[PDB]
Parts: structure tokens; sequence; C-alpha cells
């Protein structure tokens, strides 16, 4: 089994900057106490690929979470803020596009490589948050 373009995401990443994330969590519907505690967190993101299966882990003082998935195939996810969502992740021109649907709501998380960084864009309606990660 050979290399894949998405191996560019593989590695250990740490959060280095965040913008508008509190507003993004508000639009998602995250309650007060969770927003305050989660807004303080500096998560590590650990991405690995094994065959068709991509695994993304998030570790922080707030919560430790993990998702494993195959591109284009819907799965059940319990988010860090305790939402139970249906998720589908696909590869669009080098960008991992992650859509979560729940309670009639929808949010989109994009992960992309920019220079030596992994840039995350969290979009909920008209509210966007940027989370920038660097190699740990
Ligand atoms: O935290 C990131 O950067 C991130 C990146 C992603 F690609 C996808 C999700 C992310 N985090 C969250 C999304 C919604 C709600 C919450 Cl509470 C979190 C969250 C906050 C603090 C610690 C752990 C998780």
């Amino acid at each position: 089994r050979g290399s894949h373009m998405c191996d560019a995401f593989v590695g250990t990443w740490k959060l280095v900057s965040s913008e508008n994330f509190d507003d993004y969590m508000k639009e998602v519907g995250v309650g007060f106490a969770t927003r305050k505690v989660a807004g303080m967190a500096k998560p590590n993101m650990i991405i690995s690929v094994n065959g068709d299966v991509i695994t993304i882990k998030s570790e922080s003082t707030f919560k430790n979470t993990e998702i494993s998935f195959i591109l284009g195939q819907e799965f059940d996810e319990v988010t860090a803020d305790d939402r139970k969502v249906k998720s589908t992740i696909t590869l669009d021109g080098g960008v991992l596009v992650h859509v979560q649907k729940w309670d009639g709501k929808s949010t989109t998380i994009k992960r992309k490589r920019e220079d030596d960084k992994l840039v995350v864009e969290c979009v909920m309606k008209g509210v966007t948050s940027t989370r920038v990660y660097e190699r740990a």
C-alpha cells in the first residue's frame, strides 16, 4: 500500500492561534460553562491514516476525543460539547471537508495544509472561526 495525498495531514499538531471561536461555539449552541472551559483549551490534533481509514484524535485539558472514518461514508460522532451528530467527511481538492448534522442544524469544518501549518475553518451559518495548528 502506497502513499496518498492526504498523508500531508498525518502527524502531531498543536494549536497556536484561534480567532472568533467563542462566536462559533455560540452559533453552534454551546452553553456558557462549556464555552468558557473549552475556549481555554489548547488541543493537540493527532492525524493518522491506515488504509482507507483516517483517524483524528483531539487531546486537551477539556476533553479527549477521537473519530475514525472512511471518506464519503457517514458515521456517528459525539462532539466535545456533547452533541450527537451525523458526520460525513470528504476530500475536496486537498481540503478535508467535515459536515455535521444534528437537530436540523448543520456546521462545516475544513482542514487544509497552508505552508507548514494545518488550518481549520469552522463555519456555522455566517460565523467563521479559524484555528491554526503547527507541528508538535
Ligand atoms: O478545537 C479545534 O481546533 C477543533 C478543530 C476541529 F477540526 C474540529 C473541532 C474542534 N473543536 C471543537 C469544535 C466544536 C466544539 C468544541 Cl467544544 C470544540 C473543542 C474545543 C476545545 C477543545 C476540544 C474541542
